[PDB]
């Protein structure tokens, strides 16, 4: 009865956008798998924090399905996610089964690369807007967190707590998200 | 001419309170060493994120001195910091040379254990107040970030951005901290 989240971790990912959702989701009792895009080896993130994944993506894919698939940002991380055929397959399967897809900062540009959720309202980091809007396939939003059906997006490292709590609310409800929020000492 | 920060990483540390200051300090051009208390092996943090340190604390101690020594929180991480004689020696040396000491959440309780900065105004996580105030050796504050001379403290995972930017302002000035802040998309 426990919900399950997949976080896909590529070289160049933004380490704050990776660790904040993982930690907050585990506070909410969600079972999180941090899966390395390239294998099980440690991943060097954008500001040189090195994180050890829980599993390779090839192995984690076999233990699906997941209630949410989470794509962190970081410019080079998102470019690696965008080029990966394994990511394409996971996202197409998630969209087909009507599961949640959550992406932050540069991360949503991988939705465009893999043709996911066309017609949705999305947000990104301000510096990633032009890339996301190439072709006009989404409608752009400047909200800090945006949710349109099964696509949940957010803007940057500084929106990572709000993004993670939105995932918790979507999967476990408003009361659990409020309970998890209180000991964090967030401003608003 | 580059400033240098030491971040001491123990089993049980709060991984958000570790990664946010490391990332933000590196954005500001500070040279950061993440040093493992127990050696160079990967460290399992409080919510099971596993981080690989840059160095063991024994080796990093030899490459001092540092412009700031940073103590993350997490209850079990702070207890490990509090029991360590190597930490005691680093903090006493930093206090003697009038370098900055920065600690967040449960982290300041290691200052009490090692008799650092008695007489200062400090804050902690609300759940750590009674432990920090045993004996009356500090004056308590509920500000989100508190700075009294060379002791800089802050309250919890949700104050980690404000805490890291205060370190940047203390070492590199207000203009650099404002420049680093803008692309993060912080609310306030």
């Amino acid at each position: 009865a426990s919900k399950r989240a997949l976080v896909i971790l590529a070289k160049g990912a933004e380490e704050m956008e990776t660790v904040i959702p993982v930690d907050v989701m585990r506070r909410a009792g969600i079972k999180v798998t941090v899966a390395g895009l390239a294998g099980k080896d440690p991943v060097q993130c954008s500001r040189d924090v090195v994180i050890c994944p829980d599993a390779s993506l090839e192995d984690a894919k076999k233990e699906g399905p997941y209630d949410v698939v989470v794509l962190p940002g970081g410019n080079l991380g998102a470019q690696n996610l965008s080029e990966s055929a394994a990511v394409k397959e996971i996202l197409k399967e998630q969209e087909n089964r009507k599961g949640l897809i959550a992406a932050i900062c540069a991360g949503p540009t991988a939705l465009l690369a893999h043709e996911i959720g066309f017609g949705s309202k999305v947000t990104t980091h301000p510096l990633a807007k032009d890339k996301m809007m190439n072709g006009g396939h989404y409608t752009y939003s400047e909200n800090r967190v945006e949710k349109d059906g099964l696509i949940l997006t957010s803007r940057g490292p500084g929106t990572s707590f709000e993004f993670a709590l939105a995932i918790v609310e979507a999967l476990n409800g408003k009361e659990v998200a409020a309970q998890v929020k209180a000991p964090l000492v967030l401003k608003d």
